[PDB]
């Protein structure tokens, strides 16, 4: 049970597969450089030499960089273990690649500190300063990767030191950068070695349950799929194995025994669109009943790693806890490989400057790892719910009116109060995001007043008010060029035309050939005395 | 028919409907010292004075614009028509106040130019040094429109002129700010003592098909509706009456004779969001076969005075062409109200210098009044449709994989050819918005290749094409470690193992306690002599 060597031909092949000519010649000169480098020159164990540049590269195109990070990759361990130097490499390929190469030797060479959170702002600091990128830092995990990897063959202290300093600086760094498949893999690779009793507990634990969770996950997969493509959004999922070392991460907390641990390993959902993901939310809602206080919206609020999903902890099924995850495509890329997933004129100068910010921020966020509310008043739109599920979006600041009026004209024209979650609220109360509103509506109303074009917020409520109120003005005009004009014209002297009430007048009003005949009696609205003297 | 004169205290309370009391006593003060200035002083028509400005502030009001505009607008004719002066108003009120007003004062003071564009520019430039704003213009405006609707009392001669004037000066830049309200009504009022002829002459030549129109309107909106309230996307809409301006506009143009002008004062349709635009386009395009040529794009490419909708004219019923329209209720007020209704520490800094700019473009868009194709590629994403009539999104750049893995994933998975409105494009083709795509797909085939993870553009469909090979993989290393290792294990000494095969191997399998027992196998593509000692 040991994941294979791969040779550098898969490599250069997988890297082709996303590159073009040049970068795969690049890289296949750093390949030969790299082998001819180190020849006649193994290490210690006896293994040959290009196997660990070769694993290092791999995974740096697993990541699939830049091909200046994959050559680095190839030639990090150049300088100081042969003849080479780093002005050799500078005249060779660039004077990028010998930054990349002189900043992982750098942070090979570290130095020991008096507080350990400084050591790793020191780690931090080195980088920082030589490589505002994450290029270094890139190359240098997939060093500590590979020799994570491959540390059986070292001696128990030596591998406890080497698991230490990537539980301590390593790992968390790759959560620093949003990367996290890195970060799951470094975290069980080093607790295998600074625990196995825990390590191999957990596993064993988790074994025997783990066949009725499959069930469990399988007839809530079921059943979700099956009431959320009546709704006609499609989603693409399946569920979420929940690595070792979290599980040790909650288990040392002396409260969070294994048992009723409350996530358990529960299902993701990607989708298309932000609204697609909280109607998938609601849906959940609607299907089972959410525990209190285990909702959060790391979409509206993201992890300053970039970190973007839903998690919420419902009843569900006859097992009492399950936390489903709901994320879009591009977020389930970012939370799974950070920054080198998103890696103009010139795309370089500002991407490796907010990264060192994002990192820069991110060192305060690791000391103080949980949520740590970040920053916001930033998102445009705000997605409210309705008691049976369906989620509509409006612009943030919206009001229940503009809620009603999203729902259905008639329904918003006859609006009376509203319930936000439960709660008698006023119609200006404003919309926060996830709340359930539902409106209260009786056909039994005049409408709207003149304050509802004031404090709504979306457009389309405005326009139907509006709209309502010009119809209002049109049938008010209407009524007062019957009923007003009908007696002011010739109070007595139309007894004749009160007794006779003919279409002939009609007629003789429809000469006048304004736009309707509705119009006819609106205009009498403003004038008064041009159908007083055309009553023949 | 002539619309009445409003007074003070309804326009009081219709700023008062969107104001707070503040800005209402700013308004108050403003119109009792208008009163006070011009009192006993009348016009030469012996109308009193304060119609006018209570008129020019009313129309102020229905704009619905900043306390200093509606101020200025009540007081735009007090500095030279009264003894009070500029400073009077600049000690009274404030500065921006005193500025609106001389600005007002100094258009009120214009001047002849040799060329006609010159002197429009003349126009364009006082404002533009006096005021980046819209301000005096607006109010300019105002007090334009109600002397357009109180000329009838004037010299034929002087008609004329000021109609002229606003024909060539004020509905232009009206039209270049995008308020389309004052546009039409000052068009419509100039032609009325330009060209009463004309002007009448269409008015009782849309007279008599106006019955059938308002059938043909009715049926289609009716057809419109029951097929798209079916996609479940709802809209109100309504009729779009064609102004007499714009007839007679395309009418002197001497091939556009009024019968069968192809735009025949079709249907708008107002919507929520910019995809259900495209939707009802789809839905609009396949009800009725689409005239060639006849569709434009105003969202991707907006009009450079922020216009924004989509034309397209189709054959629909019994007549041959209907135009219709389709918005958003965000574009629907622009279209109508153009800055004005668009209108932070300080939001005067940048939005009236980007008015000035939008402007200082405008006057060109205004030399070349039709289409002229602005700036362009900024637009994120493209909307592509199925020949069904369904609309669905994608990023700007995406291919037909990326389409054919959003309508369905095993749809997206056993592609191979795709149709773009009819030809036969390659995956690699990059995706137009509006053209209709249709992929060509049959079980019978292998899958992707390792090109479609590179060429592709949606995260979604590279997640799904990494999946597919990951499962791939897993198969062929299953394959693997049952055939290759089953033979070469013991390749003469399981011949008893070969003979029986039992299922207490596979527990003796299963105390190595991995994952799976698919994962039993799986773990042999890369360790082959794990399962060879442990035979028994
Ligand atoms: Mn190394
Ligand atoms: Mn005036």
């Amino acid at each position: 049970a040991n994941e294979q060597v791969l040779t550098a031909e898969q490599v250069i092949d997988k890297a082709r597969s996303y590159l073009s000519d040049e970068h795969i010649a690049f890289v296949e000169k750093a390949y030969l450089y790299a082998e001819d480098a180190h020849r006649e020159q193994y290490r210690k164990s006896g293994e040959p030499y290009i196997i660990h540049p070769i694993q290092v590269a791999g995974i740096l195109v697993d990541l699939e960089m830049d091909p200046s990070t994959i050559a680095g990759g190839f030639l990090h361990d150049v300088v100081e273990d042969t003849d080479v130097t780093l002005d050799d490499l500078k005249e060779a390929f660039s004077e990028e690649v010998a930054m990349l190469v002189d900043g992982v030797t750098k942070l090979g060479k570290i130095k020991y500190k008096s507080q350990e959170e400084q050591q790793a702002e020191n780690h931090r600091k080195m980088f920082v300063a030589m490589a505002q990128d994450i290029r270094v830092i890139l190359i240098k995990l997939a060093d500590r990767l590979h020799n994570m990897r491959t540390l059986k063959h070292l001696p128990q202290e030596k591998q406890r030191r080497i698991s230490n300093e990537t539980l301590e600086i390593f790992a968390p760094l790759a959560h620093r950068l949003g990367i996290s498949k890195i970060k799951w893999e470094l975290e069980d690779t080093a607790l295998r070695y600074l625990n196995p009793q825990q390590y191999y507990r957990i596993v064993n634990l988790m074994k025997k349950k783990r066949a009725e969770r499959e069930l469990y996950v399988d007839e809530v997969v079921n059943e979700v799929k099956k009431r959320v493509e009546e709704v006609n959004i499609k989603a693409d999922f399946s569920g979420r194995p929940k690595h070792i070392y979290s599980i040790y991460r909650k288990m040392v907390l002396q409260n969070k025994q294994f048992n009723e641990i409350y996530d358990l390993l529960a299902v993701r959902i990607l989708v298309n669109s932000i609204k697609d993901c909280y109607a998938v939310l609601g849906i959940i809602h609607t299907c089972w009943k959410p525990m209190p206080g285990r909702f959060k919206d790391y979409i509206a609020m993201p992890k300053p790693n970039m970190y973007q999903s839903l998690h919420t902890t419902v009843i569900g099924p006859k097992g009492d806890p399950l936390e489903v995850q709901i994320r879009t495509f591009e977020m389930h890329e970012i939370a799974e490989y950070g920054v080198a997933a998103h890696w103009e004129g010139a795309t370089f100068e500002k991407k490796l400057s907010w990264f060192r910010e994002i990192l820069e921020f991110q060192n305060e966020s690791t000391d103080a790892e949980e949520f740590m509310e970040s920053l916001d008043l930033f998102s445009d739109m705000v997605y409210v719910f309705t008691p049976k599920g369906d989620v509509i979006e409006l612009p943030s600041g919206s009001v229940p009116i503009d809620f009603s009026y999203r729902i259905h004209s008639e329904i918003g024209n006859k609006t009376i109060g509203a319930k936000v979650n439960g709660k008698m609220v006023t119609l200006d109360h404003k919309l926060r995001t996830g709340d359930i509103v539902e409106i209260l509506t009786s056909k039994h109303s005049y409408g709207p007043s003149q304050d509802w074009v004031k404090l709504a917020q979306t457009s389309q409520a405005k326009h139907k008010i509006r709209q309502f109120f010009k119809k209002q003005r049109r049938e008010e005009n209407v009524e007062k060029g019957r009923e007003l004009v009908e007696k002011e014209i010739k109070n007595l002297d139309f007894e004749l035309k009160d007794v006779l009430t003919p279409e002939n007048i009609q007629k003789v009003a429809d000469k006048f050939n304004f736009s309707n005949e509705e119009d006819m009696y609106a205009a009498v609205g403003y004038n008064g005395i041009t159908a007083l003297q055309v009553a023949n």
